């Protein structure tokens, strides 16, 4: 695994410079929402709308899976398969998601991906559209999970508990983004951070955020 290069308060610091509201949230605070992570939960998005999701109690990345993809800048479909069964091994059932409104396209970080709404980061598109995506995630044994709803998130929490994260409630919505699972997969965390607050602002989400800390 790779590791945290920059600290809680800087991630703050960093937040509040790009014109976050972001504080310091203790675990203790939260003893009742912080569940610890079921092998058997699939590592889906930070999204925060209800779904047709039966297997809760996975990490949070944006949009499931692709944010290993994003990270390291895997934009194969191959690549995405074998991203697919590293994460089956490594205790989480992969997964990406759509939802009814438009379908594959329903996953606001993928739809930023594949616009090229990275560019600007110097991020590589992906080589595939989000149908093929879906569905090569599906082949190799990931799932395909379907929200509903709109998006009414009225808070980001970046979880830093590690085997721990937290879950959605449709009726009061918020982004949730389990930074301690960069770690686990290798990415560049700081790079990952930043990209899912890029992800928060380009899709007009609340910036607003809570650094949750043992």
């Amino acid at each position: 695994g790779s590791h945290m290069s920059i600290t809680p308060p800087q991630i703050v610091s960093a937040l509040r410079g790009r014109g976050w509201k972001a504080s310091i949230v203790k675990a203790s605070t939260m003893s009742s929402e912080l569940k610890r992570v079921d092998p058997q939960g699939i590592l889906k998005c930070v999204d925060g709308r209800g779904s047709d999701n039966t297997q809760f109690g996975g990490p949070k990345m944006p949009g499931g899976i692709y944010a290993i993809a994003h990270n390291r800048g895997v934009t194969t479909l191959e690549g995405l398969k074998d991203i697919t069964r590293e994460v089956a091994s490594k205790g989480h059932v992969p997964s990406v998601h759509g939802d009814h409104s438009s379908d594959m396209l329903g996953c606001g970080f993928f739809k930023l991906w594949l616009t090229g709404r990275f560019d600007d980061m110097g991020y590589p598109r992906p080589e595939f559209d989000a149908d093929q995506g879906a569905l090569a995630v599906r082949a190799a044994g990931g799932v395909i999970e379907m929200h509903h709803g709109s998006h009414e998130e009225k808070v980001v929490y970046i979880n830093l508990v590690s085997g721990m994260t937290l879950e959605p409630n449709e009726h009061d919505q918020r982004f949730i983004v389990d930074g301690w699972a960069a770690s686990k997969f290798g990415l560049d965390v700081v790079k990952f951070l930043v990209a899912a607050a890029a992800t928060v602002e380009m899709l007009g989400g609340p910036k607003k955020a809570k650094i949750v800390i043992p």
